[PDB]
């Protein structure tokens, strides 16, 4: 079986109540969409009312200068767009006109405030800040200070902050239960950093996060040559609040089995020149191989306990 | 006595500092009442300001082209829908009338911009997205490796994810103190991930959600026998943020003593089709039955620790 | 010396780079003075261009009918408040006017911009939903299935619901270390639901918020009879997101020591009418005395643990 | 090597996508750019339709008043700006004209609608209330009822609150791993209160935070004498939400090895004037020494609990 989410962030997974918020199924469509549609909505009250108004203009005959539909279209624009041409003016006579222009005149000012409104969201769409953070390609497994550890590496490109900037991982794999109930794409969290309150980043430049392979991690048991046959996905969730606007954002990414790599180690990024930190966005996915023992967390360990035992 | 929170998210409760927001009084409202507002405000400072301009108009004889009070309502639209004709236009022999444009033009671009906001936010209005989150219409108890869980499932049905969402459940019942105090809807938390991070989920696909029924839940003492008879409710909140703005929402549920399945289990609504995940909906809120011993939690540990004891 | 927080939220303390945001200089204010300055700003850019267009119409003799400064004004607002009557339009001889109504138009639509913003910030303002957040009047302390506890009450007035709202407690209470440092209106954390997600309210109905007295609470070692000679004042923070819009909202409060009451208990506001949950707001603040021993928690404790001793 | 963090917030690190948010790319600029852009794309556009309305103008010989491209100009504007002098007016006889405006009439409050959003998020950008936030210009290092304490102090300077504070502070300090890992400005989280939720500030005046220097500080093995000699820096962080706007804002600032002062101890700031809690800014930066054991907290303890032992 294939993938939960794709390296880039979005997942393998297709899906009445969607006008319950006809708000939101507006919001993901593409430009070329809605500006046809603003321009629909918008021609067609141009329309709605160029016929109202052609209604109550038959029966006159409130109007100056007009000819056929053509004129209720142009004059119906002097009105909604507000314009007013001053050719085509009001007239006192008919006491049925002035409360028309009064619900276009309102109507014309809400289907604006309604549509700047949409406008600003989708300028202001905070998933777009999603293509400005980065993952690493690859997940790495190593020894860091007698601890072994699952590293993978996380980045802003941009040069300003995104503020309260948190890490989350989700360990996705089928499993069952000694009672028999198969549950099969199922999610436990992965340790990084959320009991110390590491998981709460400063990224400022690419950091490396890391998951120490406990008691308690997913990779206890799995050593160097099961983790090829192990069928698990890590997903990896970056969340935080866009500093140049409240927007609270999200950015996902996946490993799944044969893209973690056991004994190696990433490229250090950073350097100092005159006086800026140099981040060598070149070194940024790569990685190198060191010693590493091939065993599973847990028979590394044993073997501790036993050296100081004795 | 009769639930707290309706399957559906409204709650049973019913409740001068309503002006000291007259801001929110307004955006709880529906379409039509908001829609003829817009206009009783529109229409009356037509009115307000036709009145006043014909007292300095009376007083005169700043005005070009009038009638009577039918004019200086088309002459007050001319300005503050800052449509402007140019039939009845502005004259300088007066030195009265230019202020007082200056006190409308901007007071008329005052009422529209107050009046784009709440249309706005209206549009925007998070509780919609409440529609789109499901919850599962029984929970159910039964056994995962050794140990008894309740478990209700949830979900998300729009294509798009809702950043930051986590769930909590509360545990309603009435109780009363060694000391006598009686407390009716008394509220008390269950777990359900908070301690680990897992009540942070994923919600890509319809999830899980599981509280085991340990020495802390207020399932330790239930057993099967006297589940029927509990009069407890337990009251479910997923709170998130919707990707598309940064609204924060919130979708409650409820299930009642009733409503709890003791010795069932989910359906499993996942699939996979030619490279997507296939969500079964129809499968969601479906369970079966397996077999589950009907003792409560504490009874059937004892039982498990007078087995390891011996 | 007197109190840090007034019992309804603000606090006793009075304080170059307000101009580094001279935009929250502006939505602190009330209304007249915006109203008016909106006017200020408004009339200005109106002498401002007028003045300009004045400069390059004198050097003309792009215009028609006009006479002094009485027409440059009224020209000025034509454009600005884009009116455009129509009997002052534009003409072509001269290759100056073009290019400064094209500095005017947009700039218009710039003082436009600018201040529709801050007209919907200043209507939105979240603050005034702590208007309608409720704390109760007094705190008790008594006894709840043996162990003692500080109380007090929060409410929430209107229908809809405040989302995420949490709630925490400060003791305030200046102090000295061993070392000899005197520490002013020192501030520590009370515990109020913090360490098993109890804090994070389901606000339907008003709540009793009870902090537990042991051996961490800075009410261990006061007795009843120590109590109203202690110098504490105990600082309430509810803070939730409005449902309505996403803006995030903070009530504050105050308990000082004659406002803590020993030995009392909450009269209960809940009951059930025809299928709704009757808040009796009239017992929202109401306590009643009952049997409460009248030790320090502390010595409350060991003359419980030498009975089970014994 | 020099310091990660400027005492004032900015960091010391330079670094396709960026056009997946040319939203983001706009707001970051300074304003006579976009006063200027935005007259930019405003100008361009009446280049681009004035030239389109000549394309089909020239083809005519729908147009009114008009001599060369000076007019195709004038009535571009007349147009978008919506002011429509109706000297310029629209006519009948040609079918191309009328779905030209509709092009353009749609478009113009689309430019519009666009340009009003960043407009107002320029404006209300958070990290402005970055400036009204300060941090002591030092930290000190002394006792605090026994246990050594690393204190810096915060404060907010304007009169309104700066809702869910909170605060965190990373140590940064190159270190090599047994395994032989160099990594370069390695970030580690430093307690400030986080497991009791101490952390989660209530700023009326200016507060002092206090980390305790225990087994787990990084400052256990550090005594007086080797502190000179240490290469590290402390970045210090204040995160909340602007009371007046729900935009979530951040404060940076950092302490380098030779800005912690070892048995120094701050002023108060604080006294009680009238009823008004009095805040003597001046002293706010300022500390004094006191008598300050030398050794690290590590030997301090040791010391401790060797006297307790006998
Ligand atoms: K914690
Ligand atoms: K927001
Ligand atoms: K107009
Ligand atoms: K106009
Ligand atoms: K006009
Ligand atoms: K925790
Ligand atoms: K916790
Ligand atoms: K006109
Ligand atoms: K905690």
């Amino acid at each position: 079986i294939q993938r939960y989410v794709r390296k880039d962030g979005k997942c393998n997974v297709h899906h009445y109540r969607y006008l319950t918020d006809i708000f939101t199924t507006l919001v993901d469509l593409k430009w070329r969409f809605n500006l046809l549609i603003f321009v629909m909505v918008y021609t067609v009250t141009w329309l709605f009312f160029g016929m109202i108004w052609w209604l109550i203009a038959y029966i006159r005959g409130c109007v100056t200068n007009l000819n056929g539909f053509v004129s209720a279209f142009l004059f119906s624009i002097e009105t909604e767009t507000t314009i007013g041409y001053g050719y085509r003016v009001i007239t006192d006579k008919c006491p049925e006109g002035i409360i028309l222009l009064l619900i276009q005149s309102v109507l014309g000012s809400i289907v604006n405030a309604f549509m700047v409104g949409c406008m600003f969201v989708k300028i202001s769409q905070p998933k777009k800040r999603a293509e400005t953070l980065v993952f690493s390609t690859h997940a790495v497994i190593s020894m860091r200070d007698g601890k072994l550890c699952l590293m993978f590496r996380v980045g802003n490109l941009r040069n300003s902050h995104i503020v309260e900037a948190s890490i989350r991982a989700k360990l996705i794999k089928s499993k069952q239960t000694s009672e028999g109930e198969f549950i099969p794409l199922n999610q436990t969290d992965i340790n990084v950093g959320y009991y110390t309150g590491d998981d709460r980043l400063f990224l400022v430049s690419p950091l490396i996060i890391s998951h120490e392979i406990n008691q308690q991690s997913p990779f206890w048991e799995i050593s160097k040559a099961q983790l090829p046959k192990e069928e698990l996905e890590i997903v990896v969730i970056l969340e935080g609040m866009v500093e140049a606007t409240g927007m609270t954002c999200q950015a996902r990414s996946s490993y799944i089995t044969s893209e973690i790599l056991w004994g190696y180690r990433f490229t250090p990024v950073l350097t100092l020149e005159d006086g800026f930190y140099e981040v060598d966005y070149n070194s940024f996915h790569e990685t190198y191989e060191t010693s590493t023992p091939s065993l599973s967390a847990k028979e590394l360990a044993e073997l501790a306990n036993r050296a100081e035992s004795n």
